[PDB]
Formats: C-alpha cells, structure tokens, sequence
C-alpha cells in the first residue's frame, strides 16, 4: 500500500488531537509532532476511526469540519519524512563544499557525514540571522541561497 491517501467510510467530523499547529504556504497547515490522533465524531461522541498519521503531513480539510466521507482529509510523502521551516526567507548553507558534499542529480545534496553537519538558521530577508539545521547522512536539499523560501515548505530529503 504505497498510497499515503486515507479514505473516510462514513460522513463523520474530524477531530484531530495531540498535533502542532505550523502555517504553511497555503492555508493548511503541517503537523510536527510524532504523535498524532485521528477521530471521527458524526452525530455522537461514539469514535469510529482512528488511522494514524505521521509527522510532516499536510491535512487536506481543517479540524472539526464535516467531511462527507469517501474522500481523503491529510496527505503526506509516504517515503520521506519532511521539516519545515521555522523562518521564512533565504535559506543560509554553511560549508558548503563543491566536489565533496555537492552530488549532481538545483538539487544538489548538502554533507555526507562519512565523507566529512553545519547547522545555520533560515535568513529572514536576504542573509539576516533570525533554529538549529540539521544534515543526516544522505541528506539533500534542492533550494540553494537566496531561494527566499516561505515557511512550512520543504523540499526532497532523501532519506538513506
């Protein structure tokens, strides 16, 4: 089951519990807590579903609105897990090394640790400092400096 869409067998309410609230660059919003709860309320306080969803993921309709059921109501990468920005601008590289940390595919991945993990905020505007970034093995990220990224979005991570 490689498909992240989620179906809804009957008409209920969503309620979402044990969940953080981000602006993204739309009007839904991203999850980044691990730890999240799904529940249906249609006409009672009886519970139908639970499901699960994992952190990073975008809801397709707002808590507490009557969805009428068969249609998906959060979607996210089933592959990679992303994080999102806590300042929306510039996005600051540090050390960045060409030959040695640059893989071609713009996308280009950041650092490999067993070949050396710079952490630098996001810029407010152009290079302002303004949040700890950090680069895992095989972590990669597509948008170079300047890019002024707005919060909530993130680009492939390529998880190893």
């Amino acid at each position: 089951a490689a498909e992240s869409s989620i179906q809804v067998k009957n008409k209920g309410s969503i309620k979402l519990s044990n969940v953080k609230s981000v602006v993204n660059s739309s009007g839904k919003l991203v999850i980044t807590s691990r730890n999240t709860e799904l529940k249906l309320i249609d006409e009672f306080g009886r519970t139908k579903e639970s499901y699960k969803v994992p952190y990073g993921a975008v809801l397709a309709k707002g808590d507490g609105e009557q969805v009428a059921g068969g249609e998906t109501v959060a979607n996210w990468d089933p592959h990679t897990m992303p994080v999102i920005t806590e300042v929306s601008g510039f996005v600051r590289f540090t050390d960045m090394i060409d030959g040695q940390t640059i893989t071609r595919q713009s996308s280009l991945v950041v650092l490999d640790s067993a070949e050396r993990r710079p952490a630098l905020k996001i810029v407010d505007a152009q290079g302002n400092d303004v949040a700890q970034y950090f680069l895992p093995g095989k972590a990669i990220v597509q948008l170079e400096d300047g890019v002024q990224i707005s919060s909530g979005d993130t680009l492939a991570r390529i998880p190893q």
